[PDB]
Order: C-alpha cells, then sequence, then structure tokens
RNA sequence: AAUAAAAUAUUACUUUGGAUAGUUUAGUUUCCUGGGCGAUGAAGAACGCAAUGAAUUGCGAUAAGUGAUAGGAACAAUAAAAUGUGAAUAUCCAAAAUUUGAAUGCUUGAAAGUAUACUAAGGUAUAUAUGAUAUUCAAUAUCCA
C-alpha cells in the first residue's frame, strides 16, 4: 500500500437537515440607518469644522 | 499686714454633647403551607434605558416599560403632552428579552476577534460524553464462494 500510517476512513457526511426549526426570532434588523445615528454633534468645536473642513 | 487679677464654692440662663422620657414601615424565636430553577440557557457578573438621576428601584435596543384582562380619574420637584373614545394600579397571561456566565464552533487578560454550512448585512447550527434509528465505512475477526 505503499504507506505505513492508517488514518480514518472517508465516509459520508451528510448536511445538516434538522426536522423543525431552532429558532423563530423574528428576521428584522435592530441596526438600521436611524438607530445607527443617535444625533449629530451640535458643541461649538464641532461646529467650526463644517464651514472650512465640510465635515459633519 | 493688704488687694481679689488668678483660684475655689452654690444658683439661674446660654453654649459643646447627646443621656434620659415618649415612639417604631426594623429585627428574633416558634408554628402552618409549600419547598414550584437550568441546553426551551439557570443562579451570578457586566453594560445600558427616566424630559431634567449620581446612587437606589424597575426594566432589556419594544428600555423607570409594550399588548391583553381586571381597574375606574389621576401625577407632582418643575414644566409639557395625553386622558371616562379610558389616567394611575394589579397580574401564575402574551410579545420581547444586549455582553457574559454549566457556557457549548474556535480563541479570550483588561481580547480587539474569527472558520464553515443554511436562510452584502442580520439570524440560526456546529463543545464533551451519551441512548435509539437510518446511513457510509474498517478489520480475511468467524465462515464461505
Amino acid at each position: 500500500r505503499y504507506t505505513t500510517a492508517f488514518h480514518r476512513p472517508a465516509t459520508k457526511n451528510a448536511a445538516k437537515a434538522p426536522k423543525y426549526p431552532r429558532s423563530l426570532k423574528a428576521n428584522r434588523n435592530k441596526m438600521d440607518e436611524f438607530s445607527i445615528i443617535k444625533f449629530p454633534l451640535a458643541t461649538e468645536t464641532a461646529l467650526k469644522k463644517i464651514e472650512d473642513h465640510n465635515t459633519l
């Protein structure tokens, strides 16, 4: 057989086929464009950068 | 020999202190009933959410609260709004339930993270041991062609 080592023979590996769903959690993303951004920084220091650097 | 500043003595009032008296939404013991947790994720820890909160309390990205059922007019420190077309309040109920934790894909120091499969992001599954069934295999281990 030209090889001394004896490994575990390869067998069939069926994919997971659960008979009922694991979780019924609703498919709604809680991180959207509204929850991500709380509010702009309205301080005087943060208001200086808008005019020149064009940064919010 | 002499004065009463100091010193001493009693009473009244004031002061420092908090005893004594009155009081209790706090405890101690005995007895009665139960002794009802968790992979459907427990107990514990962390972080976060009130119009103005630091703690505490309640709660979990639906945040000092949502729906349903009872409940009937409030709350209050200050404004506001909503309100018998239903305010507070209550519940063995329903929806929801962040990071961890037996903690369980892999790693975890105070570590930021990260692989595959299924349904770019999001959400599930994948630890160890283990009972049953299906299935693919290994061993000339016993025969046998």
